[PDB]
């Protein structure tokens, strides 16, 4: 269950593909909750690649549905990220995740 509420600006033609490494400013938000992660604070905007399932399942399909410069607004279902067990200390079990994701990549 991937839903996109697009903050517009980009080109809508440059899409990330397989065998590529993409760079994302991201910000984590809990539904009716607080900020638990911010790529803006550390200023190292999280270089990662596509297809190796390094990131969670909900975030991976959200990056492919974007283009260069675009700014999405994810809403991942609990069953695709952490809802069974829950991340220790940080994410409660069966929780819905909110993301502010902007794609500023290369390749």
């Amino acid at each position: 269950g991937v839903e996109i509420e697009t903050i517009s600006p980009g080109d809508g033609r440059t899409f990330p593909k397989k065998g590529q490494t993409c760079v994302v400013h991201y910000t984590g938000m809990l539904q009716n909750g607080k900020k638990f992660d911010s790529s803006r604070d550390r200023n190292k905007p999280f270089k990662f690649r596509i297809g190796k399932q390094e990131v969670i399942k909900g975030f991976e399909e959200g990056a492919a549905q974007m283009s260069l410069g675009q700014r999405a607004k994810l809403t991942c279902t609990p069953d695709v990220a952490y809802g069974a067990t829950g991340h220790p200390g940080v994410i409660p079990p069966n929780a819905t995740l909110i993301f502010d994701v902007e794609l500023l990549n290369l390749e």
